[PDB]
DNA sequence: AGCCGTAGGGCCCTACGGCT
DNA sequence: AGCCGTAGGGCCCTACGGC
């Protein structure tokens, strides 16, 4: 893949490295190709500071640099053998980028150290506000980043060993604490010139800007509509283009290009593949999407290509966006400023407990699992009329997780621990039986498995136990699943031994048993916090009121100002004549403004607004819809003033609504929990 | 492997799926009995063996899969007891593609299998139509329709004749193009356990993939010269106004929507077709502006549809000029939920301007690209004398002119092309001879041919160098840059005649590489083989009608402003008996009557007048009125000549061909020597 | 050959944290 | 000692006709 430079004289020599072939088109085509060689890698290269070196030395990636270089590693490390002076590294000017950079730097530092003590090591600088370098022209590309009478190169300096040694160890190494402190140290939450560059400042900035990047803006969700950037743009982008449910689906191949061009600048794969996960009811307790086609099975079984499955919303993700164009949430900026995206969905139902997390940041990660809507709904009322309940208190309503597998939990205590701390293990276990099947002979019948576990790799794995004899008393395994029937995994035991033995073999070797470590982590006011069951319920009540207030504001203004142009058509119609003569008189619309303004008292939007009314809005039928509707705004404004004049008549309503939604939502509980 | 077989182990009842891939494996596995149906996902297309050697066949994954799922054997060696299923059910998606994976597995059962077709083991499944795919039904919809046995409609193949089986296969797979596209002609019409021949599921089937391909896919309309991906991806950056003017636009949202739309196929089709409409090095007018990395003459190719960007080129505004105008007829889309164009008004001529490359089913078409200039000359030459002749033509269209400029040896090619529309074109690369210090020379290459790939170039020198299959070449560098342009440099040995070693390479690799022209283009919709005057012919035509429709729409439309405007004289004439007539109304539907009555007005005057905002009603409001009727009056006038004379019809098709050919003509590329 | 260009179809490397 | 799920990145079989 190396594009090698027609030159081999290192001292003029350098070589570029890319992400991959969509850079390395680019850069080939702009490049020097006597000077200026192009290595295309593959995206994340390995960790060698976490991983052992028999894999390091059999990487791929690696072994290219390694060849490309011609230096050797380690001990057998030869400067004198460099094919090339300068090694630029060139990501994309993203945070992936920067990883990618903190990556190569760690491999260069752990096995050719003196390429970066003889100044070899660059950094090359590519303009801000392109995704990736084959976005941008090879022109562009030359005379900003490759032209040497142009380029702004960082040049790699390593001063202090033991603080780089230390820094790298810290960052890359395998202990997550030492990052996470790092993280929590130095994190700012929102609320031709060749400069050299210290290593240990450039792994901490480059580093920090991933980690900050994944913990806030990918890995970790919203305690408000427990939702991460992802899954809010798509979701945003079937209420963009009307896909509800009351309309056909949408080609989900037009869902994935759009979302991708107006809101979430990353693969195709990462947005399709979360879409297809909302649209699965044995992974989202209550379905965020609707999908038409092949969207996978418990096997495993990934969803057919995009370009065969539709998708549209569910009923209930309309309660996720209801009010969302009522100045109830912020909108901002998108990656390219051509676009405006929300920052959180209302979030009408209390969707990080009800659909659950699972997140793995840098530093960090979470864990949070399903629950009954209806559990959590009466769980808000609950706190909604008693700020100083206690977790106890919750728990008479949130008795505990609810997965879409059903299944069963063996205790409360998991469950106690960690609604009240935030972290603790729940023991899961599959719903299985023992029966009799003719002849004396008995076999034990799965009928629910666990929450995330693959049914398929299940069975594989008890085939194992059974052929290497680890497990005795099983003699056939089969599958009986069917969509008439439902999961249904049968497994023959051999005449005369006990199942009930087997069975708990089976719980003690195999996935028919497994633990969910609850760790609910999500990001309050946009930072990473471990949160408990009340301090979650807490936020989205707060939110919920913050919803409904603004709301009310903005139905307020809205009703206001159309009660003005309905003033001033009821005028218009009050004294007809007089309109039509100042209209007529008047040479230009300008003079028929001015005139209707201070002839009849009236606003500059309410003259425009009867300088554009048709004539036949003149016809009885229509003035006595002018009329109706006046007056019928007048008491939805009192109405509303009456809301916002209480804040309890405002927080009742709250629960009426949140009640509304439990009735016409909620369901029974599936998972048992046993004591 | 792939396979998910079943729970059962007794052939007598059990059946085995095949699908095209694992998009319809889900849904056949999520709603099939798993007791007694197993599936066998393939990967799209298998080996036609009908045409493969036993070497390639018995190597390919497929295959293999097959054989190993059957368990039977293969030639001499099938053994029907040895059978795990009694039903071999086929069950592609209903689509033409679907239709030719059928013959092949189709084929490849009869060449090894034939005694399972003989005990009626093929069984050929029904799906439902609709969908691009099984993997957009739902797994319930499949198994209902299609798998229940209880419900599905099965059809088992029989043999009756073995011999006109055997013609049949031979002549529809085999390698002979001759007998094939000798079927098609003949047979083409271009506009519950049932038994079924396999002979007619062969040519059936067959016959409709090969329409589709046809028709629908590889060949160029002549009048537009576009393929109706091409089409219907420029007709998806015009839906969304993504012209030149306007910023670029996101690959990934323009392939989505021509992909949900308009074309239901893959999208690296949709996406390399965008990519080579954009590149300067394949189309001698460029359709697409590019931002991004869209590729190299080195077969490098484009960045993941994620990064690059598109939008129009100013010369497609002139492919889609007057679109909506009544010029061009639309046509339902696949899904019956959008309309798109059957061929686009195309003001200037396409199909020869850029060219066209496609290999159909039994034919094929290569026709090279032109220069626009004398592509114009030519048609305004021929609007003045149909019977103008090939050489004649000539006078103004040289002959061939690639983007990569290069050279032509002689006009006897061209010349027979453009006469019988087959022709083989001798393209050379450009290159000279030159110092390089020391006595010692080099050979400089600054055009390569047409459709060659520089660097595979480059790299076959170096293998007859190092093969010692030429003598003379020390080095060999490719010092091209965007600054210099294509310079490969080919030093020679000193004291070695470099003339010798360029005709050489000219004889030995792709620096000399023939073009063989063979003009096939749908006319009417059928595919015909075309000289150069019946291509202008058919072009020409296009713009008359083109011109035509739109001269009737301007019609229709200034007459229907028109009488609206006498309905507004009208009730500006009499706004106050007008004002006093609507407020007496209690309906719309009573105004209306009330004012077409007491003014002689139709519906729609009475209606413009309803639909009348007050602002209208300003003094200077009347005047604008009356001057707009007028203007429309004489407009009407101009409109009325044209369309009563076909003589000034034809001159202003000239004139406007005169106005493209002033805007975006361009000089030679190719040199044509002697 | 093996390439041209529209079509069918699909799998494998990496980072990151926590639990097993 | 391997899985969960968002992210970075990419390559290889097939049909079809003509030279
Ligand atoms: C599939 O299995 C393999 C196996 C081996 C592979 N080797 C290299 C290799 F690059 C790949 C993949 O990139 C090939 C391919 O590209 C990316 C994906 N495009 C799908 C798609 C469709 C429609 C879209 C869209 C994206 O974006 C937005 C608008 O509409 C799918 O996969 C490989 C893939
Ligand atoms: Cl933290
Ligand atoms: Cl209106
Ligand atoms: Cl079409
Ligand atoms: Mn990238
Ligand atoms: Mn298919």
């Amino acid at each position: 893949k190396l594009a090698d430079c027609s030159s081999k004289s290192p001292e003029e020599c350098e070589i570029f490295l890319v992400e991959g072939d969509s850079a390395g088109g680019s850069t080939k085509s702009g490049r020097d190709s006597r000077t200026q060689a192009i290595l295309p890698l593959r995206g994340k290269i390995l960790n060698v500071e976490k991983a052992r070196l028999d894999r390091i030395l059999n990487n791929n990636e690696i072994r290219q640099m390694i060849t490309a270089f011609g230096t050797g590693i380690g001990g057998d490390f030869d400067l004198a053998k460099a094919r090339y002076h300068k090694i630029v590294i060139m990501t994309d000017a993203d945070v992936d980028g920067a990883h990618i950079r903190t990556l190569l730097l760690t491999f260069f530092y752990r096995f050719m150290r003196p390429l970066i003590e003889a100044g070899y090591v660059y950094i090359a600088q590519p303009p801000t506000g392109y995704k990736g370098l084959g976005e941008m022209n090879a022109d562009q590309l030359w005379e900003t980043t490759m032209n040497p009478e142009h380029r702004a190169l960082l040049q790699v300096k390593l001063e202090d060993a033991i603080e780089a040694d230390q820094t790298f160890e810290m960052l890359m190494g395998d202990v997550v604490e030492n990052r996470r402190q790092f993280i929590e140290d130095n994190a700012v939450y929102a609320n031709s010139r060749i400069n050299e560059r210290n290593i240990t400042s450039e792994m901490r900035e480059s580093f920090l800007d991933y980690a900050m990047s994944v913990i806030v803006a990918r890995a970790l969700p919203d305690v408000r509509d427990g939702l991460k950037p992802v899954h809010r743009r798509i979701l945003y982008g079937l209420n963009e283009q009307g896909m509800t449910p009351d309309k056909s689906y949408k080609k989900s191949a037009r869902i994935v290009g759009d979302v991708m061009g107006k809101y979430h600048p990353h693969g195709d794969s990462s947005i399709y593949e979360a879409m297809v996960r909302m649209a699965q009811d044995f992974s989202y307790r209550y379905p965020l999407v609707d999908g038409q086609g092949n969207f996978g099975s418990m096997d495993g079984d990934g969803a057919a290509a995009m370009r065969f499955t539709e998708a549209r919303m569910t009923k209930i993700t309309l309660e996720l966006l209801r009010d969302i164009n009522k100045d109830t949430i912020d909108f901002i900026d998108n990656y390219d400023g051509n676009e405006r995206e929300p920052s959180v969905l209302p979030a009408r139902f209390p969707n990080l407990l009800a659909n659950g997390a699972s997140g793995i940041a840098v530093g960090m990660a979470t864990n949070i699992p399903p629950h009954n809507l209806t559990e959590l709904i009466n769980g808000v009322l609950s706190l909604s009329k008693n700020p100083d309940i206690s977790i106890a208190e919750l728990m008479e309503d949130i008795e505990g997780p609810d997965f879409p597998t059903a299944g069963l939990i063996l205790g409360k205590s998991g469950i106690r621990r960690a609604y009240e701390t935030g972290r603790g293990s729940i023991q899961m276990r599959s719903r299985a039986v023992i029966e009799e099947r003719g002849g004396g002979r008995q076999r034990i019948v799965v009928t629910e498995i666990p929450f995330q576990v693959n049914k398929a790799r299940m069975i594989e794995k008890i085939a194992e136990l059974v052929r290497d004899k680890k497990i005795d008393g099983i003699t056939d395994l089969r599958d009986e699943t069917s969509l008439r029937t439902g999961v249904r995994v049968v497994i023959d035991v051999r005449k005369d031994a006990n199942a009930s033995v087997i069975l708990n073999n089976l719980y003690k070797q195999t996935p028919l048993q497994t633990s969910f470590g609850v760790n609910m982590i999500a990001l309050v006011n946009g930072r990473p916090k471990l949160i408990n069951l009340k301090e979650a319920l807490v936020h989205y009540l707060e939110h919920q009121k913050t919803v409904v207030r603004r709301r009310t504001q903005y139905n307020l203004r809205k009703a206001k100002d159309r009660a003005h142009i309905l003033e001033g058509l009821r005028i218009a119609l009050d004294h007809i004549d007089e309109i039509i003569s100042t209209i007529r008189e008047s040479d230009t619309d300008k003079v028929a403004m001015e005139s209707l303004q201070q002839r009849f008292k009236l606003s500059e939007k309410q003259a425009q607004a009867i300088l554009d009314m048709r004539l036949r809005r003149l016809t009885g039928l229509e003035r006595d819809k002018i009329e109706a509707e006046y007056n019928e705004l007048l008491n939805y404004i009192s109405e509303l003033e009456t809301i916002l004049a209480d804040e309890e008549v405002l927080l009742q309503l709250v629960r009426d609504e949140l009640t509304e939604i439990r009735d016409r939502f909620g369901d029974d509980r599936r998972t048992e929990i046993q004591l």
